[PDB]
């Protein structure tokens, strides 16, 4: 959680707006998580849905229609994605002066049908099924048109994360060297309608449900133009990050999950074997957006030693140019 | 900082005690750290001393007379320690009631001459010297004799942070398994008074002053009996995790550390070449260590998403028995 944020927000006041905005009792919010933003699960007649609380300090109002225009034309064409639902006055983002020269922006969303990936669900039809799932993703976002500037989401170079001279201390001089040097190398990449577009940016099995098979996505709070090799390599970061059964060689796990993977994600959309050998820069990338994250969250004039001490072995990766897995992933071409 | 005693840590009130107890102003007593104790330096009649404030929970009064006992050999060795000096009431160790049946542990010492280093000291020249003092701190201890078996420094196994199962949640199988067979493994080794023996177990650059050429060394709350080699091989873990000049190439620095750190070692101990290949099952020993020492300074129930994000790393490196570098040390005998 952004640290102006976390620091801004009072919950039983903020909640309270949501009773009256979404015509519910206080009773039938409850916590889920408060990672980017804070989430709630909200009861309303028999159905639950799910409710996102954000500031300015991070989202505007218009950011966020962006993220609203390109889940309905997901839907429209035939994707499982969480929907949003309206307020009681009718608004997509209701928008809570905070009284200090900024804005709370609630949203509230349809509860996907199934749960998140457990034990018993981690394996190669799981992973298949993921690949053939982000291959119509990718596969609809080239047909997506923009309706109206105001509702333009980022290129991904754009990533407030990324900056970290923002957030990281200024003698960290190899950290954005490194950063810097891998920002210029990314974009030396070509980008054309087959290689590039608007995608979700933070696949991870925290932002999907399983459903007897079948997926259904949420989360697009982080949504952007980026090349479709990159959101691949995101999700392999991310379940090489917090794997649901832990491994014990990185590489052929790595190795295991790409392979049907992309079984899965080339019966849907063509994407060419030239970008495998660029997935070992983008999870670096993560690495490094990863990051500037934690500083964003973190005051180091306060936390802890020991925060610290796990920050310090972060920095050395970065400085190192360390590759997150030695597995060789152009040996998955066609 | 070991989370049961932060818990209880009464800070105004212990230091309230130290005023009378070392006849200081509490304007004089300023907050250094609070990493494993809770450190101060003592300003008096134009000197300078540092105060080490602990508690019963992880510390007792007798265990600490056995580091006093050791520094005291050594400090007779001619090797250059930071001493403990007495308290008004002429005890080492001043005792205060924590009013549940434990105790808060004051205790002052000598400040070390000199400065930690910084970027221009950080070269072979000091390697070097590191390798000199190390050795001969080595060849000092075959000679200490223990007065009363009350003072007894633990041997290397049983470390608390080493005792994974009381702190990290009993679900982390893979971890457990990694470090159980690690610890087996070591406890294969041989042992004699030329390879095993009461040592400093924590050297740093944040554990030692550098005054023109001369080290003083402190910080010996965490010694016990342990290999020569792995007394070397936790120096060489900290000084890959905080490097006073970042890397890019952490075998190459790992390399050329050993190589100074040895020539100087060589000079004033004689240690088996055969120890070099055990660098890297202690330097990942040393991994294990940290985690237990983070889960014993965190309440996984309240801590951040943004910590538990950092944890999950240092969880796979221990998964997956990741070396810690990729340099082979057996190229460095003789
Ligand atoms: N539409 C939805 N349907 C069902 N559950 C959801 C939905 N949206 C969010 N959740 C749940 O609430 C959790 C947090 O929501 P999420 O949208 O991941 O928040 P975030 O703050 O953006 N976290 P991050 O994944 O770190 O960016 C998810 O992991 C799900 O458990
Ligand atoms: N005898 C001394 N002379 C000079 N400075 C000292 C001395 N002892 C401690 N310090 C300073 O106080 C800091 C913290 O003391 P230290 O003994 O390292 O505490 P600790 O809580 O055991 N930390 P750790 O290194 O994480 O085990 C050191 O890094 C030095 O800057
Ligand atoms: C506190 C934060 C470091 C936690 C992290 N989340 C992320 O890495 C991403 O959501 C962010 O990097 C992303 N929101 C940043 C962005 N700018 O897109 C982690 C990532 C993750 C990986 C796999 C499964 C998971 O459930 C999760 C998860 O829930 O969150
Ligand atoms: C919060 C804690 C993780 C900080 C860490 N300290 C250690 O790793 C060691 O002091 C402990 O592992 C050690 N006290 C535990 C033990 N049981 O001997 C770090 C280690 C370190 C490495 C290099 C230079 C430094 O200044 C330091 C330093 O000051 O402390
Ligand atoms: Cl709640
Ligand atoms: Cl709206
Ligand atoms: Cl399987
Ligand atoms: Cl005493
Ligand atoms: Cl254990
Ligand atoms: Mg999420
Ligand atoms: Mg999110
Ligand atoms: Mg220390
Ligand atoms: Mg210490």
């Amino acid at each position: 959680m952004h640290k102006d944020v976390k620091a801004i927000y009072e919950e039983s006041k903020i909640l309270d707006e949501a009773t009256h905005l979404y015509g519910v009792q206080r009773s039938d919010i409850h916590f889920i998580a408060d990672a980017e933003n804070y989430v709630y699960e909200l009861k309303k007649d028999g159905e639950s849905f799910i409710l996102k609380i954000t500031h300015t300090i991070r989202r505007s109002p218009d950011y966020i229609l962006g993220e609203m225009e390109w889940l309905h034309h997901l839907a429209k064409g035939g994707l499982s994605v969480a929907k949003p639902i309206a307020s009681l006055n009718g608004r997509d983002i209701e928008q809570v002066d905070d009284g200090q020269g900024g804005s709370f922006l609630l949203r509230v969303y349809e509860k996907a049908p199934g749960h998140k990936v457990e034990e018993a669900d981690w394996n190669d039809e799981l992973f298949y099924a993921l690949g053939q799932y982000t291959g119509r993703m990718h596969k609809l976002t080239k047909s997506y048109q923009l309706s109206d500037p105001r509702y333009k989401r980022q290129e991904w170079d754009e990533e407030e994360q990324l900056k970290l001279r923002k957030y990281v201390p200024a003698d960290q001089t190899l950290v954005f060297e490194q950063a810097d040097r891998l920002m210029e190398k990314l974009a030396k990449l070509p980008k054309n309608q087959d290689t590039y577009g608007l995608v979700h940016a933070d696949l991870h099995h925290g932002n999907f449900h399983w459903d007897q098979g079948k997926i259904t996505t949420f989360d697009f709070d982080d949504i952007g133009y980026n090349w479709f090799m990159n959101d691949i390599s995101i999700l392999l970061y991310n379940v090489l990050w917090y794997p649901v059964i832990p491994y014990e060689d990185k590489a052929a796990f790595a190795g295991n999950f790409m392979k049907q993977f992309l079984k899965g994600y080339r019966e849907e959309n063509e994407l060419g074997d030239e970008w495998l050998a660029y997935i070992p820069d983008f999870l670096r990338l993560r690495h490094v957006l990863i990051y500037g994250l934690l500083h964003q969250a973190f005051d180091l004039a306060t936390i802890g030693d020991e925060e610290k001490a796990m920050l310090a072995s972060f920095r050395s990766d970065i400085e190192q140019a360390a590759p997150i897995t030695t597995f060789d992933f152009t040996k998955l071409s066609q």
